[PDB]
């Protein structure tokens, strides 16, 4: 296995995959590792298994379809598992705790967002389609364009977006398009 977490790139208490050379810190896995199983498989195993069994979800899905899915089992691994690629991102430091605003000519969102509130919402059950996850996610880079206007900093909202938006087409296998 793997002697550093493969979310923060750090080593210290690590959690070991059993089908997979990849380690975790406890909370830096989605969901946190869990107490028991042996073995114990990863999120990045778990993902590849419902692909093994139907190939065809990788066909393409168009996002319309994909957003007004329930949150059953599947639906929901796969938000943790989008919301955990984030956070591999180094960048994700920026928008994973509670953000306060005080900025001259800037005032703050209506409805501020990060990604700690998202994976707290997940664990919770509270959102019941992908649609509800997906707008928080969204929300999250939205609000932090608007903020930051042309300061260069809204370049970071933009590049953790893309970073969002390439692992949604991907998990969720949306048709690509031009
Ligand atoms: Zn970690
Ligand atoms: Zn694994
Ligand atoms: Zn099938």
């Amino acid at each position: 296995n793997s002697n550093i977490c493969e979310v923060c790139n750090k080593w210290g208490r690590l959690f070991c995959c059993d089908t997979c050379p990849r380690s975790f810190h406890e909370h830096c896995h989605i969901p946190s590792v869990e107490a028991n199983k042996n073995p114990w498989s990863c999120i990045f195993c778990r993902i590849k298994t419902i692909q093994e069994r139907c190939p065809e979800s990788q066909s393409g899905h168009q996002e319309s379809e994909v957003l007004m899915r329930q949150m059953l089992p599947e639906e929901q691994l796969k938000c943790e598992f989008l919301l955990l690629k984030v956070y591999c991102d180094s960048k994700s430091c920026f928008f994973a705790s509670e953000p306060y605003y005080n900025r001259e000519g800037s005032q703050g969102p209506q409805k501020p967002m990060w990604l700690n509130k998202v994976k707290t919402s997940l664990n919770e059950q509270m959102y019941t389609r992908v649609e509800g996850f997906v707008q928080d996610m969204r929300l999250i880079f939205h609000n932090h364009k608007e903020f930051y206007r042309e300061d260069k900093f809204t370049r970071l909202g933009i590049q953790v977006q893309d970073i969002f938006e390439k692992n949604f087409r991907n998990i969720f296998a949306i048709q690509e398009t031009s």
